[PDB]
């Protein structure tokens, strides 16, 4: 049995406010998390927003870098928190975790989330 992350299907965030997109699992007994992504779509290719590994939290894009926060005090609550919604983050965001396993193997659960933003 590996983890299961919990998601809702969609949230709606208020175009200027915050949000917060959940992603949560109950860590398993000897499962090391090994890096945490979150993803959104841009024109049918993925795109990285977020990565947490070893290094600690890496925000690439300008854009970004000041308005995400990925939730790190509760272990398996990775929510990722946005600042200030644009009308441009409606998007379908994916969080994507991998863990090490007590046999030695790495696995990946991600799912997907719809984010809509109202006025």
């Amino acid at each position: 049995g590996h983890p299961t992350l919990k998601t809702p299907e969609s949230v709606t965030g208020t175009w200027k406010g915050d949000v917060k997109i959940q992603c949560i699992y109950d860590p398993l007994r000897g499962y090391r998390q090994v890096l945490v992504k979150w993803l959104v779509r841009h024109g049918s290719d993925s795109v990285t927003i977020f990565l947490r590994d070893s290094t600690g939290d890496h925000i690439q894009q300008a854009k970004y870098r000041g308005r995400l926060k990925v939730s790190h005090k509760v272990p398996g609550d990775v929510s990722l928190q946005i600042n200030t919604l644009q009308m441009d983050d409606r998007n379908h965001y994916t969080c994507e975790v991998t863990w090490q396993t007590p046999d030695g193997n790495q696995v990946i659960r991600d799912k997907i989330i719809e984010l809509r933003v109202r006025k």
